């Protein structure tokens, strides 16, 4: 209601890449959420070994970035003004491999030229998925390189698919640990696109718009998901230590194409970022390395009349796209 | 330190080839002397691929070190940033140059028996240097390389000058005319029992300057024989009225190592002073065409005598920042 997805406790000692020849296979998940937003690809790949993945999102005309990171244990490679690409991938920092493999089949695709104007920028993320599972296996160049080469215009594989194949929510205990997925939103309005992809791996639940917790945090001997606040408010009032397992975190993306300035990207990142706290609760905690990418790719001007009633008005709507793709994770 | 008067030119860059063009073979770099001191759980393995020319440099503390972060400039190239780290990775290739700090991790893993607990994550930063000017090739350090470089890591002792990330490092990008190769540079001392490692790779828009106030590496101008501060071009553009010229690709990335004691704060403060410090030997810096990134290190060692603020931490970022002097003086050398 929804039915449980436990994740079960992890398996730790499993096989780790050295031990296959890892076959990379283009994730589709449950669904495709299809969308017109043109200059914007998304590719996925896993590797049912592990199972864990990778998603790129392809920019090949590259754009302006914001990146937004807050809590303990943020994972994060380049974290570039201006992106070609922007990978999110399992594997916790070995996982950031999978953004060299990206890398360097973008600097293939350019034909070796290095002058600075040149450089392929990819900035990467990652998430702990160890947990989920029971093997040691990651992302590594040849899956970074293969999300890139599935990556196509118009199509994200919601659930369990790429990066979001072992993402799980509610780090209270493992006992209680629910797969998520990952999930993408897309929203136009007159000339105005916004495209939300998230990859929640959270300490924290997903929580929908009446407050109900519809992911993570599920006790099997109640058949019922619990907000955390509730665990951690019992814990204090037995005045036993609060538990929560480490290896947290919510890694995503807002794409759209209204022209913004570095001060109003950045803003809007912000905006966005502390506006998952909705969906996603606790977040932003010491436990958690969440990071946000917000992208334009500035080919709309909006209309007007130094602070921005644009980005604030742009800000909000991304905020609702988000949590939508928040929840296609958790579905 | 004895600075070399010559020239070291790098010549203008030049359409070559990338890594798989070649078979890689990692050269352990011994670079021109060989630094030797006294730090038990710090090691330094330096690789070079002649193909580039281009390497990388691994700083292995395997207890895993409170790590401070300061990065400064509009064209940092940073992995990790972690506040904990079993290695710190520097390395050529601009972007691509990550791609080592990867291979660190996975042989850590690997000798970690691919142990996944999150106590156990074996935590590399990496930073990079744009060193594609200095050359013509696009080869950079790659997974093999970083790997090779961990491998290559010897207690106590840092290959100088052309080693490592330092292979193909240069300063003075005024005019590429007139940038000169550096080098990587560590310096070490002993005060009583604090220990202070400085290693730097000075790739900077500006020149590598000395306690006198001499330009000793980069802003080379074969026309006269003589190096001048950056200032000297840029005042001369403005007064002219006329756009200042300078290339992009340039930072300097370091990292200072002690043995001493600091709490999170301590650390971060002690980071931006010894970085600060760093404007005396390189200049200008910290500009928003540098990507300047230091790691400030401490391995918990010891506790400093005492008699929320930091005389401690600041009398050794003092003596740190002279350290980190020496260091890119043993760059420019
Ligand atoms: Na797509
Ligand atoms: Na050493
Ligand atoms: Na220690």
């Amino acid at each position: 209601d929804p039915a449980p997805r436990l994740a079960g406790p992890p398996v730790f000692g499993g096989p780790g890449n050295d031990a296959f020849d890892l076959a990379p296979v283009r994730s589709t998940g449950r669904e495709m959420l299809r969308f017109d937003f043109p200059g914007v690809s998304i590719g996925a790949a896993h590797y049912e070994e592990g199972p864990t993945g990778a998603t790129v999102i392809h920019i090949p005309a590259g754009a302006r970035t914001a990146v937004d990171a807050r809590g303990g244990a943020v994972g994060l490679s380049g974290g570039y003004d201006f992106n070609h690409a922007i990978c999110l991938a399992g594997g916790a920092g070995y996982g950031l491999e999978a953004g060299a493999g990206v890398s360097g089949a973008l600097l293939e695709r350019l034909e070796y030229r290095t002058g600075f104007a040149e450089l392929q920028l990819v900035s990467s993320a990652v998430i702990y998925d160890f947990s989920a599972r029971s093997t040691a296996v990651y992302p590594d160049k040849a899956l970074g390189r293969a999300a890139l080469e599935f990556a196509v215009p118009g199509e994200f594989p919601q659930g369990r698919a790429g990066a979001g194949m072992s993402a799980s929510a509610g780090k209270v205990d493992w006992d209680r640990t629910e797969i998520t997925g990952q999930g993408a939103a897309f929203r136009r309005l007159g000339d105005v696109r916004i495209l939300a992809v998230v990859v929640p791996n959270p300490v924290g639940v997903i929580v929908d718009r009446a407050g109900t917790v519809v992911r993570g945090n599920y006790d099997a001997q109640t058949g019922v998901r619990r907000h955390p606040v509730f665990d951690y408010q019992e814990a204090f009032a037995e005045q036993v230590p609060p538990v929560t397992e480490a290896g947290n975190c919510t890694i995503s993306a807002i794409v759209t194409n209204v022209r913004m300035s570095p001060v109003e990207l950045n803003q809007f990142a912000k905006q966005v970022h502390s506006s998952m706290h909705r969906g996603i609760q606790p977040f932003h905690t010491d436990m958690d390395g969440d990071t946000l990418f917000a992208v334009t790719t500035d080919e709309i001007d909006l209309p007007t009349t130094r602070l921005s009633v644009n980005a604030t008005a742009l800000g909000a709507i991304a905020s609702e796209v988000m949590w939508d793709a928040v929840l296609e994770a958790g579905k």
